[PDB]
């Protein structure tokens, strides 16, 4: 019932998924035991989310109990900003490996076009922002094509199934492919009514490069975090525009939000802490929205970006 | 005063020069001997341009009556898309060379993060977007950092003095800045009231690298090309702040639009065909804006951008 994309690999990805982050290391495993039970079978998951041992337990609980094989499952991770010198790429790809207990993942991305300076694991892991230096940021000097032929590499390894990037704006898209033997297969960035960057989106596709959205709600996965921008906002679920779209199909304004980019072949992670939204968050596409609906959500896009790197060390990434 | 600014290579640039691009192939010679007579020192070309030939003219001549020195005089040059793989940059940069009757350029720049397929010049020069293939584009594989090594080798070569680029947006300059080992001493790009990018100036200025603002004075050079965007925009000479501005100062809308970039640090390379203006592009360092002149003509930044390669062939440079 999920629809599958074929990526560029030639291998499938399921185009609904389950994103982790900020899943509670507490209750992490079981949640993700949980979805697999919903349906689902994509799970979107990061190094820097310190939390892919438990990700890795419930893949293992459902595993060992016979309700899905590992390649009926596709686990996404992510190279932190640490990691992009080619001899430590490997290092963390393993300790991805590790932590998820498997032998491959299905898709492997940087997560930044950001390179810390590198920090052992066994010196702090995630490190997060931690660069060495107390709280300093402090960068090295690896260009994004030697980080890509370094993974390059590991998927001839057999360790990754399919690999590509995460937060790259197009300009640095277009040089990768330049010198990119296996295309990146996967381009995954902030994708919401409010930053809708239309043509990032089609320059990609065309390229025949897959999008992955991530936060489809905007800045509502930014709230807990004390995020100042995210709570001025007025929310995308409480929105005149996507109530109205949402009231006419008799269908929720998450629907929506979620149908919006599903509808336009954009794969999504939806992530929820609570059971209940399990299933709503990935039986949404029972409607079909028309052009005006397109034109009517169109006039949201303000470029309003909630992961932003300028907030970090204004790190140039979005300028 | 024309101040002059310390570039990360060592070498000095004047802090005001004149644009070249679209100086008719019959005047350029005249114009850009009057301009050295006026006091310009610095002459932004481009191959693309089709002038340099012309260009070079007026310099030989200003040198030939007495007037000027070669090293009194700032040639800027740029290396046209066609010529990026790193085997026809030595090719261009000699071709540039020989129209400006020159031995070295002071700055030469890669004039877009873009790589048609070359074309020899034999066959059409300058190419502009033609690719070898009819009216249709045709881009070549070549990372943008073997494009800057092969400029390297030409400083040291002592062919160009300094090296830098143009239309490179946040992520692609800190890309390149991670695999340089001259750094890019000069950022050209397209800079007004519409188009601030202040993060991405203050980033630049940050890391050292110095700043060039074209098309100072937005739609303008752009409405005799019959762009349609340009046509439908409000003029900054007629915008109600920039005019209040000029009239409190009793200054034209010119003068503050270019001493607002100057007065932060930024280069400009005015261009106009009449004589009054070339004075005036040249004079206007008289006056300081005040914060508050800042605040209000900081409210003009709406993103639209003139100058887009999205236009030519849905090319991502700004998405
Ligand atoms: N590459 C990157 O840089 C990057 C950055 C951010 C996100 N991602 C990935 O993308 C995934 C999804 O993005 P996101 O986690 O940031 O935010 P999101 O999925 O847009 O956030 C969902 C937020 O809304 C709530 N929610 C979930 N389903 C809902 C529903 N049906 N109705 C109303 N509210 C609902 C959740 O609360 P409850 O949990 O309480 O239900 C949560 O606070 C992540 O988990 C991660 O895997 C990648
Ligand atoms: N790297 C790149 O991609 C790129 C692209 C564009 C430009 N550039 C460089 O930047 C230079 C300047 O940019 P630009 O020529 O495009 O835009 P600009 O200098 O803003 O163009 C000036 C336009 O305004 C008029 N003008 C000049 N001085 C004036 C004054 N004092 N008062 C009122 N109007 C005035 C000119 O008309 P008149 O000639 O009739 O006086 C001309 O049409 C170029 O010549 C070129 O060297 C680089």
């Amino acid at each position: 019932s999920i629809p599958d994309i074929k990526l560029s690999s030639g291998h499938l990805m399921p185009s609904i998924g389950f994103g982790c982050w900020k899943l509670a290391n507490a209750t992490a495993g079981e949640q993700v035991y949980q979805a697999i039970k919903a349906g689902y079978r994509l799970f979107d998951g990061a190094e820097d989310y310190g939390n892919e041992k438990e990700v890795g337990d419930g893949v293992k609980r459902a595993i060992d109990e016979g309700l899905v094989k590992r390649e009926e499952i596709f686990l996404t991770s992510k190279l932190w900003n640490n990691y992009h010198d080619p001899k430590n790429v490997e290092t963390a790809l393993n300790k991805t490996l590790a932590d998820l207990k498997v032998d491959y993942v299905d898709l492997f991305l940087i997560a930044f076009p950001i390179a810390f300076k590198f920090v052992p694991i066994e010196e702090k892991y995630p490190p997060g922002f931690y660069c060495g230096d107390g709280n300093n940021f402090v960068y090295e000097d690896v260009p994004i094509l030697e980080t890509w032929k370094a993974l390059e590499k590991l998927v001839a390894a057999g360790k990754i199934k399919s690999i590509g990037v995460s937060n790259f704006p197009g300009a640095l898209l277009l040089d990768l492919l330049r010198g990119a033997t296996i295309k990146p297969a996967v381009l995954q960035v902030e994708h919401h009514p409010y930053l809708q960057q239309p043509k990032l989106i089609e320059f990609a596709q065309k390229a025949g490069v897959t999008i992955t959205a991530y936060s489809s709600f905007g800045p509502q996965s930014f709230v807990e975090m004390n995020q100042g921008r995210a709570l001025n906002t007025p929310t995308l679920f409480a929105h005149d525009t996507i109530k109205a779209i949402a009231a006419k199909y008799n269908k929720t304004p998450a629907e929506v939000l979620l149908r919006w980019a599903a509808q336009r072949g954009i794969a999504v992670i939806p992530k929820s802490n609570l059971p209940e939204r399990l299933v709503q968050n990935r039986s949404f596409n029972t409607f079909d929205l028309t052009k005006e609906d397109f034109e009517e959500i169109a006039k949201l896009d303000i470029g309003l970006r909630f992961n932003d790197p300028w907030d970090w060390d204004n790190i140039p990434i979005f300028v």
